[PDB]
């Protein structure tokens, strides 16, 4: 009766109970999926958070910037799901851009070392995760990444927008590779969601004007979205990621599904 | 258990067993949906074809160019599904373009009366179907239309491509209206499907319709079987479900990913 | 010294001194072009307007819905420019949508007979003009149409947006045809300009809420446009149309140049 | 009389007589522009090549990865054009992607250190050039970068396509900055050009680079000559002129119209 009954899915990106990945994982488990979770740096925090999910799931360490973590990932994942078992789904819910590349800091003042760390984690890592997990993925499988529509320039998002543009391009290429395994690669372009970092930004953490600009963006989103947009609810986004992990979008790859209330299709 | 369990869906566009709508209806019924089918002109042919679907479904007449058929549609639909029952889903799988606007006929030789009939049936009727069925649709509902990616010009499709461009624009506006009812409006841009309209209605056209399938399969990272409408039908059901709840005025590409690749 | 020195250009769409076509024609003449002007219905009004252009230009009647006017157009144009002379440029600055298809009238209440008149004049006519004038056009030539970005739904524009979406598609096809003559076909997607009809709309002619919605759109345009947007100045749009009529965009066809202050590239 | 009469334009990216920048510079000078040229690494080779341009132009060193070169650029440029003079135009014709990220090497085998060098030179440097030259640019000015349409994935281009996608995003942001100075920022998405970087830097690669030209010419309604950079160079000059005054954060396609057609 579950949308993902008997599916083995890797879910990365859980840091808090407000992370999009926390809701992707919760909905996937509600839908019968058996999960493997990857965490970065704060493994003690991630453990106490992931324990509050509907079901038990092994937690593995994964710094996408660590080439040893990536090289050992498939072996570690196979150990957690059992020899002879493969993944049906992979969720990349990873994004990061240093403070110099987002907020009130002038767009021209982001040092390249920072932008490069940001593009490494936010875009390149999508291809790294794919390279590492495709050898242990089943035909009919699904790789899903989290995107924020970068088609147009926005205030404050700055170099994260640039990283999303790179991620969109990476995805179309990952799909060419994924296809050889009978696996789909897609992105979910979500509307803005109130994660801990996002509430902090809106509160003025990256400067006041950045907070005010994002608040206008969030307000405008809901105004344009024909069915509305509730940034305080990550479940519609999580439900969309599950739809892509399911067998119900079998002919969609190298693509982007917009879980944004339809705001991107409206000007005013 | 099914993806569309206890959902009341209207499905238009069944003419043959090869119609995309025939497969949309078959998959929806396999998925627990209770259907209402609309048909055009050849109602005797349609009833016979639809009797081959997995389950019984009332068949209603609908010429989208007939303003009386549209004006009475909701009342007729309510009669078929029972008073106090509303639709959860609407499938617009309607397209037509006279021969002068699609094929070997030069793009410049399509008379406007023909292009106009084509845009009426292929684009404007998407808004007509919504106007007529939104009053009898439930919050959480879904309106789904069939599209063929018109972003770039292509040989033979000519004015049907122009009509698809109009349909995509109509859809974004239908979504503004649909939203007031808590209903989503979206299109499925399918890869080419060897429906009879495709082969039969649309010289060495045999190798032409074979080559189209082959070229598309190459571009598609996951491939493309022009003889198989089921992946398209599954994508339509995904939009009719509760699993794409924040997607409206949009296009989902059920094309194997061909549109995302240059070669 | 003129961008269009010794070029023979047909310019359609002059109705008032505020028409985009009036400024396209004025800039083209300032740039050395020899013009042929087409007018619709109000030929007495068009004559007294076009007389206030920098130079004399023959005025011909053209109702794009009249198949006789179209069938005789090339012959009439050849008569005005002289036997043995051909056009180097064609400007389609024609658009119309009945009141039922624009404004506060509900989108669902536009009768098809009206939408059809609108798509006939606004989209189909681009291909009609091309069909009629390509036989009398020189290699290196340029067909230019006026567009308003229809990528996203907007309030009030309603069925005119639908017609622009059709026009964009028509253009890509016209370019396939035009190419056989060595002629380019493109559109200029202009930001909103304060023509007589537009000021009337903003004033509340198609209902108050439509006027208010358009005023917000115009305000937002200038806000998003990185170089600003002055709807009261049609010269930047006219200069863009001339750029496409010139030999300086020789490898651009079936395309759209955005003379919108760059507003379409910015979200907020 | 010329399209760029009395305009002071910086032109970067000349390495050979086949470089797009060599033709951009030649056409700009033919059009009355007074140029400042920037070169990377092989300055002896570049000075010799640029001595073949229609007119004398000072050549300055610029490694876009060198923060000292960038920090001193405006001061060095002002010295070459005279105190009290500012730039009206800037041409960024810079691109690089190590072999691991472009060609037969599998997409998954490009080390990040290489992709990062590529994105630094190909995308980030567009913003670096603007940061450095906007303080010495005149209102009405123009910043123009070279792009290759990255909307869809394509064989061999791999991570350079990823870098072009980043460059298009960078451009929209550079335009927000540029706008404060009354300066436009735009990209020219060119069709393929048989520059040496193209043929030489990017087995049966001879028939590969011939077939690319032929396929593109078919798709292009007006055709495409891969051996002719002049139409691209003319499009760059159009953006550097005063004839596209309301276009910024945008892309002009100098590809013969190939991107607007599916076949
Ligand atoms: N929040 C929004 O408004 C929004 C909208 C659209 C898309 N997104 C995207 O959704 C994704 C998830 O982020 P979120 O908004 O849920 O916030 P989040 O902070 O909850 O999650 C981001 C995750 O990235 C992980 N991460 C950072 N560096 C890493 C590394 N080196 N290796 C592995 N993991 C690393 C973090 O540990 C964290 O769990 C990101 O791709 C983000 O860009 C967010
Ligand atoms: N076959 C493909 O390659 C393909 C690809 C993408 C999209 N599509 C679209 O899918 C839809 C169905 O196409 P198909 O291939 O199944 O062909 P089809 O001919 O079987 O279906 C089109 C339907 O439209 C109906 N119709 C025509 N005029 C009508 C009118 N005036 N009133 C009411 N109904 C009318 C026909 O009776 C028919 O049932 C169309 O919208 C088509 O444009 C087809
Ligand atoms: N004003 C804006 O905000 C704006 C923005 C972008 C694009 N446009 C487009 O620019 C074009 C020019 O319109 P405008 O805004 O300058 O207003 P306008 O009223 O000055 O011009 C429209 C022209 O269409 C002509 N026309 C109408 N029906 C015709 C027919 N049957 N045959 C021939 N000509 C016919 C009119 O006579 C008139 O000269 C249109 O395509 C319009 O949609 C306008
Ligand atoms: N040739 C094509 O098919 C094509 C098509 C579209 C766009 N382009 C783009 O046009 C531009 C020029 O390409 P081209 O084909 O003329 O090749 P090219 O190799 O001749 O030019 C690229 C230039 O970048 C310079 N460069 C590289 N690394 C640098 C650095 N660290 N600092 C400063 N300068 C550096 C090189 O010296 C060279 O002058 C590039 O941006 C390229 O991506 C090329
Ligand atoms: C200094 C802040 N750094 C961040 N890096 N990634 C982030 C996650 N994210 N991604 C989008 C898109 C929106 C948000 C908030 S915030
Ligand atoms: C004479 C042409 N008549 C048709 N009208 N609609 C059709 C359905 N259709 N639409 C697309 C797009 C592809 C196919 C097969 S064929
Ligand atoms: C009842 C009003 N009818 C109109 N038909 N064409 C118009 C011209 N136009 N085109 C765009 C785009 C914006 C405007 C004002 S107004
Ligand atoms: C080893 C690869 N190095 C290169 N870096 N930039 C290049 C220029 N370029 N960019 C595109 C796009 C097409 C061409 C020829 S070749």
């Amino acid at each position: 009766a579950g949308l993902l009954d008997g599916k083995r899915i890797l879910v990365s990106g859980i840091i808090t109970d407000s992370s999009i990945a926390f809701h992707i994982a919760r909905v996937a488990q509600e839908q019968g999926a058996q999960l493997v979770l990857t965490g970065f740096d704060r493994l003690r925090l991630i453990q106490r958070i992931t324990d509050r999910l509907p079901a038990k799931a092994p937690l593995l360490e994964l710094d996408v910037q660590n080439e040893e973590h990536l090289a050992s990932l498939a072996g570690r994942v196979t150990e957690a799901i059992g020899a002879g078992n493969k993944l049906d789904g992979v969720v990349h819910s990873i994004g990061f851009m240093p403070q110099t590349g987002m907020g009130i800091n002038p767009f021209f003042d982001a040092p390249y070392a920072d932008v490069s760390k940001g593009i490494h984690i936010s875009a390149y890592s999508y291809a790294s995760m794919a390279k590492a997990l495709l050898p242990i993925m089943n035909p009919g499988g699904s790789i899903v990444g989290m995107d924020f529509d970068p088609s147009r320039a926005m205030p404050a998002y700055n170099w994260m927008t640039v990283a999303k543009s790179a991620l969109e391009s990476v995805n179309r290429f990952v799909a060419r590779e994924a296809g050889k395994y009978g696996v789909r690669s897609n992105l979910v372009a979500a509307g803005p969601i109130r994660t801990l970092a996002m509430s902090a930004i809106v509160g003025g953490a990256l400067g006041e004007e950045a907070g005010a600009q994002i608040q206008l963006l969030e307000e405008g989103w809901d105004q344009r979205a024909p069915i509305g947009w509730n940034m305080k609810d990550a479940t519609p986004v999580a439900k969309t990621v599950c739809a892509l992990l399911s067998d119900w979008l079998p002919a969609t790859t190298g693509d982007i599904i917009y879980a944004d209330g339809g705001a991107h299709t409206q000007l005013l």
